[PDB]
């Protein structure tokens, strides 16, 4: 992380270790799941590209998912070079432009990283670039491990609406597809993989019913 | 949040990372039940609406509780609005009175939230104001998923009055109805909802029996 | 809570959100059980009347039980009020002497609590005072929640004597009752609602057993 | 606790609220079991007897242990002052040294306590003195509620040796007894307590097996 | 662990008593576990030996575990007493060379462990080296408690791949064994063990499946 000194200057204060051994605990005991996208959000907030790769080498023993990780960093540093190329020689006596790898934190050092972080003629967020980069890799562990696709989904006779559309939901989530899949999803794969009995009250409700009318009106049918 | 420092001037000092991870689980784990109010009120305590924007942030993924959150917080502004309107044109070389976009920190940054906060000549609390109204969006989804009404809630036969008034409680609690509606149904839907065996005690107790009285008298009944 | 300065000054640094939250914890899953007393004490260790307001009101949603601890408050008060008259009229240019409602924090500030706290010629400890009062509040609740009368408590046939000492004790603890007629029960109405299989060891022990004697001999008994 | 400032000079910085909770669920919880010795130790690194006596103190309600570490302490004390008695006279204008009770903190105050454990002469650390001797008292509480003796543990018959070694070295552990008899009971009557299948193989071993080559041998056995 | 103080000094900042209560935590009911390893790393980053001997010291009690970890420290120390031979007898007025059982923190004092760890001419991380020796002795605990080889894990017929691969990999990151027999295991033995409903469509998916593709394909699949 970033600290300021009196003058203006900036230096680093580690990421401290409990709040790594949570991210470990997230991931240990949620095995990569939704939630692990955002508890690793917040554990890295005011955090360094440094830090969110010491994060991610405490759990390095996971090796599939940090595989997938991995090559979409690769990737996303690459677009960056390709549309923020060099933009010439470097005039010396100053910090080279950020490149790809830097803002993950491979090639660069923290201080430089910092220096971008608050670089008073042009700052570049090298730490949140990189943990957005490092989300999408996370995210698609979460679809890979996903156990079970929104169609099988289904009301038990005697389940509740709500419990039925929390696990719906949690899929839906997890299943990233697109924001109008998940709306026609929402409004109709839910009444038709539900059992006849709250179907009925469903349809009665009227059409395009919203969830808050959908939970109210099927609390205690069935 | 706002630190302090010689001369009597405010500073910024960000909601912690573990903070908002906290804030996450009560939220994933509990799935905006009716703790997710209290939990974030106490989180939410010194900091200030750009904090409690990012708390929200992290918890973004959940969409159909942040869409009525969301609406809320538009209207309360609106009617800040309405009763506290543009005093008229500002004088220049001082800080504009607040908007009710601004007590959201949409539209303002957080300094000018803590000058308001700690403004000498008339401090508005930008930051409590704020979580209340996020606090009704909260509470809505909680009676929105609350998954039993209170005249479905029962005891078991061979249950005790305790465990049938915790759980004909949590759901009252949840259906914020009014105050004396309440007390009608604390005092009466309890006994009547009840089995006979327990019931003949609690009608025993008296008229208007007190829930001290209620459960010290049926104690071991059945 | 209160913080000291150079020159012997002192000022308020409030109670943290993430110890306030645990509170809440505490109360939501335990339900105001005997545990919920002491996690109070100690997360109120350094803090003022007016934080341990906040630590209620964060919890204020329970009703009945924050209707007998508040009963109680008013008493004490009232008691001190009585047996610490006003002294008489107050000399001008100085701090009155605290009144029963000033040791709650209802009708006083933090800074005036503060100074009772750290008065030189007669410091009152505002703070530990009120937060025993609410220690009566919170231990009343518990025996009005506590589901089991100590009399009932009995040993599974095949049980064990340490979980049902375990058991019996509980509810002793809960049942403040008084200390001798502890005495009488956990030498007397432990044996006699235990089984007879290790009651017979527990006779065989002597007269007047201690409860390591009563628990060494009758490991593996039945 | 002890904190430094400039000059060399020392003074208390008081055991936090979480830290203190903390110790009280560990006992709650795990009720006086065998990991409430460590918890101590680790939640009291840093801290003064005055901040142990706390400790010891939310968890007061206990008094059936209380009372058994409490003998404990007063004993060692007296063999303190029997093997270090009171030098002779003492010359005015120092620090008393330190007696049996001073090293628990009921007649003595921090500062003293403090002085001792920070003295250029001779530094007596009172602090982690006291540990020890209420650690004992904590000891032999856990074998006092010991569930079972080690003889009766046996392993199920589909049950593998594995978890039957952790519950027999669970109880060991408990059970302190003596180191040898430990080496008796570690080498034999984990074979003679195990079911057959596994024996015969325990026996292929060899004789004198280590547990990493009796664990080895009998993975999938059974 | 190491602070820092005007004009490029450092100082000792004991590890946190809460900090090491955790490392006591996940010990105590993990049992020496995988999760065990990296924890340990987390809560020891910034720490110095001396401090890492206080974490094992918490957990002491635990005895065949702190053997195998004991053992290793000797060895490792040794080998690079073998490959870092005394360069000579030692010029006066200067910190010696680091020894084997000084990046331990066995023969020698924190400040020369900072010394070493913050040496301009040629600074050595006494910490990092005895964290990672004691990580092969933590390492080798978890193979030898490991319950189950992975031959013998299998997928219950009705259980989905998900969970059986889940199994698979826990035992596989336990087992060290070597990457390449991880390769062979991960492509064959996971579809070998399989049942043969999902093992069909595993053979459908083509040769090398990879898991990505394996999880996906066999998703609803028996
Ligand atoms: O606020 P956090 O980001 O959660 O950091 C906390 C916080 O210390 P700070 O107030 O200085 O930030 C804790 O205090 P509380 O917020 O709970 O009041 C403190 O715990 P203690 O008060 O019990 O000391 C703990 O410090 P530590 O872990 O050394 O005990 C420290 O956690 P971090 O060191 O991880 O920041
Ligand atoms: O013991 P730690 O490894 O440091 O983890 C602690 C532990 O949380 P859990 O009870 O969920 O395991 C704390 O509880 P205590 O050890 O103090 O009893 C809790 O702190 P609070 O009780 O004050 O809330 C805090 O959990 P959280 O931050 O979610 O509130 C969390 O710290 P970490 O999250 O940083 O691990």
């Amino acid at each position: 992380p970033v600290q300021q000194t009196g003058g203006g200057n900036y230096i680093h204060v580690p990421l401290s270790p409990r709040t790594l051994n949570a991210w470990v605990k997230l991931v240990e005991d949620k095995k990569f799941g939704a939630e692990v996208v955002p508890g690793f959000q917040a554990l890295s907030e005011g955090c360094t590209p440094y830090d969110i790769n010491q994060m991610l080498n405490c759990v390095g023993d996971h090796q599939a998912a940090m595989q997938i990780i991995r090559e979409i960093i690769n990737d996303e540093a690459a677009d960056w070079d390709a549309q923020h190329p060099i933009p010439g020689p470097l005039p010396a006596g100053q910090l080279r432009d950020p490149r790809g790898s830097d803002i993950a934190g491979t090639t660069s050092t923290v201080e430089e990283q910092i220096q971008w972080m608050y670089r008073p003629q042009n700052p570049v967020p090298v730490g949140n670039i990189y943990r957005r980069w490092i989300q999408i890799g996370l995210q698609k562990c979460v679809r890979m491990y996903n156990p079970t696709n929104i169609l099988d989904v289904k009301q038990g006779p005697k389940e509740p609406f709500q419990s039925y559309v929390d696990r719906f939901y949690k899929s839906l989530r997890a299943e990233q597809t697109d924001p109008a899949v998940k709306n026609w999803m929402t409004q109709t794969l839910l009444i038709q993989n539900a059992n006849p009995d709250c179907k009925l009250v469903l349809k009665g409700l009227g059409m395009n019913p919203t969830l808050e009318e959908m939970l109210t009106a099927c609390q205690g049918v069935g």
